[PDB]
């Protein structure tokens, strides 16, 4: 199964359906690298309630995964599995996609991250009261950002975290393996032929997103428990059904 052509072929359809479903630009949000909040107005995020950044970044977020769910719906594969397997995918992945394409926005040499309209640093989001959390987030995209990936390696990488088939709850596990191989060949090859096979050893661990996204689901638990009503009345229902039936009306549309 799958010879060298149709291999390039699953390349480039990745590197297109990512292209179509990025949330931003990459050159939108590097032009933006001079657009840095100003000492007052990191305060001014400081200074706002711990429920009124949750709601913020919790609306951000479901935003991203919408782009997740559309790049989903784009791959080659995915529509074709049963939509129980669809389901479990992006119940696990999206949220680790939205972390992975998180480092197009940070940059390194000042350690700041592009959130609404401008970049600053991980004090911004100290009201959220999960600085352990924040502050991984940003380790992460700092060692991703190490990497200098390009926005094809960036696609075929976030191909491979969504289509994995070890996810405990898939029906048809023998034809996610397919799919995931067939990604695993289109990645190294791309690799392979753009002389980048270096970056493999360098890859985070599956273990580090699977950590990062336990925390969240945590940190989230905590501030529900304190703020239930708030949860319930002005989070984003997609991001509660995630975390906290959304899914299956945005996979048919
Ligand atoms: C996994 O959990 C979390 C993850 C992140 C987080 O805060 C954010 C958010 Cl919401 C957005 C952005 N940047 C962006 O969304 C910037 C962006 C915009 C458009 C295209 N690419 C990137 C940066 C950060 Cl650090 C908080 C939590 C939890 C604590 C609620």
């Amino acid at each position: 199964m799958a010879s060298l052509t149709e291999i390039e072929h699953l390349v480039q359809s990745v590197c297109k359906s990512y292209r179509e479903t990025c949330q931003l630009r990459l050159e939108d949000l590097l032009r933006q690298r001079s657009n840095i909040f100003s000492r007052e107005e990191v305060t001014g995020y400081q200074r706002k309630s711990m429920w009124e950044m949750w709601e913020r970044c919790a609306h951000h977020l479901t935003e991203a995964i919408q782009y997740v769910v559309e790049f989903a719906k784009r791959l080659s594969g995915f529509m074709e599995l049963c939509q129980n397997d669809q389901i479990v995918l992006l119940k696990a992945g999206a949220m680790e996609v939205v972390l992975v394409r998180m480092c197009r926005a940070y940059n390194a040499d000042n350690r700041t991250v592009f959130f609404e309209g401008k970049y600053g640093g991980m004090e911004l989001f100290r009201a959220l009261g999960c600085s352990e959390l924040i502050s991984s987030i940003f380790d992460f995209s700092h060692s991703l950002s190490a990497l200098h990936f390009s926005e094809d390696e960036i696609a075929l990488y976030t191909a491979l975290v969504l289509i994995n088939a070890h996810r405990p709850g898939l029906q048809e596990k023998r034809k996610v393996e397919q799919l995931q191989y067939n990604l695993e060949l289109a990645f190294h090859h791309h690799l392979c032929k753009t002389h980048r096979q270096s970056i493999l050893a360098k890859l985070p661990p599956k273990g580090k997103l699977r950590s990062l996204c336990s925390q969240h689901v945590e940190r989230l638990q905590i501030f529900q428990h304190l703020h239930p009503i708030v949860v319930q009345a002005a989070f984003p229902p997609l991001y509660k059904e995630l975390f906290s039936k959304i899914l299956h009306r945005l996979l048919q549309e």
